[PDB]
């Protein structure tokens, strides 16, 4: 199992008085074990936890943002993150593709330059509750990745983080099994093998999200194609030290 | 007569530390002696930057957009939290949102509404583009953009909101609108506020230019009856812009 990675998503949340206890509780945690964190703040959020968080295990990331600066008021370009330093971006969240029309091609586009610009990505992918029923769950999830990958390069893949997130599991509470989980990964992975490479397969990182929690962690870990999570709302309390510490 | 005017600065999505100290610093060396209120609205990332830096007395910091309410909104900054951390002034339904964000005019009323309920002071976007002038619907265009908004506001509420005029239709086409093109626009609005909202509300609204300004045709423009300002672009980028202030004296 590749180095597991354990991302939070703080989705549209925050204050200064809420964001600083929590983040000396991140710079006390210590964490023995081989693990990639990363947090995910607002914009306007990312320069008071640059300038705290200190745990050499985290890494900062955007929680999205556009190809290229320019006139596009309201929005945060890739070259702007990287002149401020934050080289971790989460893109194609099912948030922006349902609510602010990101298609599979826009999510590809951003992906790609975020890509060449250097980032490390963690591209979201994941069915709507009416489609699982449907039965068209590989459909989909293969076709959000066919997407993504018709654009990428062999070795951009070094950079690429894919979170699985069943929308019927966000801020839903509706956890999904380990079996259910398991059982997309394992179709995602498999995937990637046949069209890259047992290499590229086994060294990529696919995360579950939808969910997560202290109490169900450890046993979405104990699967064979998860490699740690993409976490919302239990990021934003001291609960999630014990989710990355699941992930021995 | 003409109320307080307001010079408003637009960074878009631009900026780095490089660029944006320097730009400061001009700025805070400035002094304006009229009545004016300026405002620079830098990306969200770059607004602690400027919070911790801009000293220069007749300056607010806006923010180029925001949703109405925190939550589970990956990407998007709220109104909540733009108020925690300070900031009072608001940027909502600019024609690159409207075009680019699917930002329809309900959308960018209910914006509106809550940005005013939150106790922001805000610059609202409207405009008309290049067909829809050349099909003779510049005023239907416009004034429906400002009646969408104008239901969801109760009257004390416009002490706190601010108009800006975009000529998307040059914009868009690279051509360049005169002032009596501009003063033609910003009239009608002025007329359809007084009559439907009232005297008072017309006398003390301050409805701002957004097409292309520059420190050559900023004093040209400020001098027609019915402009009061500008929400510049590009040359807010620019020692410039200290001009463009000027030309509100």
């Amino acid at each position: 199992k590749p180095q597991p990675i354990a991302a939070a998503n703080w989705k549209c949340n925050g204050s200064e008085s809420l964001l600083v206890p929590l983040i000396e509780t991140l710079n006390a945690a210590t964490f023995d074990h081989d693990v990639q964190c990363v947090v995910a703040p607002t914009f306007l959020h990312i320069p008071m936890t640059k300038a705290r968080l200190t745990n050499p295990k985290f890494q900062i990331a955007a929680q999205n943002a556009i190809t290229r600066s320019g006139a596009f008021t309201g929005e945060v370009s890739l070259q702007i993150l990287k002149d401020y330093g934050i080289s971790w971006v989460v893109l194609g969240h099912s948030e922006r593709r349902l609510y602010y029309g990101e298609t599979n091609e826009i999510v590809a586009e951003k992906v790609a330059q975020a890509c060449a610009a250097g980032f490390h990505v963690i591209v979201c992918v994941g069915e709507t509750n009416e489609e699982r029923e449907a039965g068209r769950t590989a459909a989909v999830v293969l076709t959000q990745l066919a997407a993504v990958a018709q654009k990428l390069s062999k070795e951009a893949w070094s950079r690429v983080v894919i979170a699985y997130e069943p929308v019927w599991a966000i801020g839903t509470g509706k956890v999904a099994t380990p079996q259910q989980a398991q059982e997309v990964h394992e179709l995602l992975r498999r995937w990637v093998r046949s069209k890259l490479g047992t290499d590229i397969a086994a060294q990529l990182r696919i995360l579950y999200g939808g969910s997560v929690t202290a109490k169900n962690a450890r046993t979405l870990y104990q699967m064979r194609d998860i490699n740690g999570f993409l976490v919302g709302g239990a990021s934003l309390k001291p609960e999630f030290v014990e989710i990355i510490e699941a992930t021995k």
